[PDB]
């Protein structure tokens, strides 16, 4: 029957996306890898994106990312863990890019932060792909939403991300970052 | 903290979550089109080292299903973009057992394919540097291999299983045999 | 001024492309990698090959082997050198394809008989190529290459593969495994 | 066996090859559209692991260049496929230094985009497993970054230059900060 709405979450056994949602089994592609990211140049998600966008013709893809969360450990981490650095490098670029804002912060408080700002990093990286450009450019309907889960609060009422075009998730970005800078 | 990882197809209707009689938290899950291990794809050997090194899982399973979107636009002859780049590595799987998916017929192609392609993803797996090492510094680590089919409701063993490189190659090899049955 | 023929050699020092070839300097993209692959989910190469095809409306892809090559030896050896391995998997999956044929023979020559193949394979890879597909399947003008070099002899009189289309690229690919597989 | 590990362009202006004053078979190297080290891009850290680890290079070379086709194409705002992708990574990195290149004229960016450009390159290069090995267990290993001003004939030291990952950080973060006078 198909299905209407991608789910990207963390491959840290979070977001079990089937239980945190509840809407209609079977209508739920999902998607999960470390820290759950989306690299300009990766095959995998950027397949996924595409099957979900071009083929299934899906029209929303929640990006969920969540609280105390593997990656982001890892990430701010030190430890060579092999592969699996390369993977967070990229992860570690956010890092360097809000150094200033997070670079004042209960070292605490910090992974969570980072956290946040990365599901707004990843919805304007897939935002960003020839994939949903073309889908929207061609009057395709696609919506594009950033939350984090917690497992103590649940949702964050947080600056979400979301974005329905090219110009929407402009504004939604920056909105997004403009809002977590305020201490 | 969780003992297996699940490596399942994008496809939504393999829900291992509850389709094992296990549980979440107990289960690290890895979806993507098709359900492959590629040699040199970042985004799953990275779930599969924090698996193994990290959590230091016991079991990863490769989870195929039955009429498969992936498998179904591999053998699809028409551009999809990315996607078509990823299913390359199905279709070079394709055309190695081909002779073998001649003598069959066109319909049941699609579910051959799907385990073949749980056989053959299993074997890249167990070649990865990540379990090899595993392995050698003799952490448990069993590999196993399973098509859902999605139509009797029941998963299947495919009984690809392999808890070293030797039982890997014993395995693959004894699977690929006797899916010239 | 523009160029027009792409090479890809492989990083081991060798098809200096630049004097093996002795063509108007300026007009030659090149690109080098272990073992010369083409990866069917490779962005470096694909972007490179992606780049040649549609930007600098190219003409020509020589994919160039050769010799005594550093990438097949380590494929074929066990060293587990890293990141390497996971590239060169993709040489030992073609390694296994012709196992049959490369099953019997002098050892030795076994090197020099996976460097062929592979040169064939690579092509194969190319030709399948959404990139490559797209162009021909426009009418665009595009050959496709496949030699092998060797510091001894010069360029082996070879089962060379060549493919200016979907069919022709089919006929050549059998043509040099048939070809190979004579002793 | 060769000394030197060159990461240039495809864009075919650089042929370093000769450029240097050093030699062929004492080069190894790898071209890539805006001459690029991705964190995740297994085609290049295979180059990049073969040099340093099975010939143990002693310095690595990445080499950008002047109105270069990658830099244009990344700032044009037109899809070309694939390379769109790939190019995604230097758009990061205009963003990343927006207001100096905002604080600059339209035809005058193209060119320091390729400087900047070529010194985050070597910090990529430079926060590489593979890299940051080399040096802790003490092998020579230095990186150095040039433009290649294809109009004035001359290369150009951008002194970004490290040995460590200390020196990685000095030059970097010194070379930013030059490239705001
Ligand atoms: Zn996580
Ligand atoms: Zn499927
Ligand atoms: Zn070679
Ligand atoms: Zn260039």
């Amino acid at each position: 029957q198909t299905p209407h709405y991608l789910w990207i979450g963390c491959s840290d056994s979070r977001a079990p996306a089937e239980k945190l949602t509840n809407l209609e089994p079977g209508e739920l592609f999902v998607h999960r890898n470390v820290a759950n990211q989306v690299i300009h140049t990766d095959f995998n998600c950027l397949s996924v994106v595409q099957y979900a966008v071009d083929v299934l013709k899906i029209e929303h893809i929640i990006i969920c990312g969540h609280t105390n969360c593997g990656g982001i450990h890892a990430a701010m981490a030190d430890k060579d863990l092999g592969l699996i650095n390369n993977w967070l490098l990229h992860i570690r670029d956010i890092w360097f890019k809000h150094g200033h804002l997070l670079g004042k912060l209960s070292p605490e408080k910090r992974a969570d932060m980072l956290t946040k700002i990365n599901v707004a990093e990843q919805v304007y990286n897939l935002g960003r792909t020839s994939i949903v450009k073309s889908a929207w450019e061609r009057g395709q309907k696609l919506s594009l939403h950033g939350w984090v889960y917690d497992v103590n609060d649940g949702f964050l009422v947080d600056q979400g991300v979301m974005a329905t075009s090219r110009e929407t998730l402009e504004i939604s970005y920056r909105n997004a970052i403009a809002r977590l800078s305020i201490l």
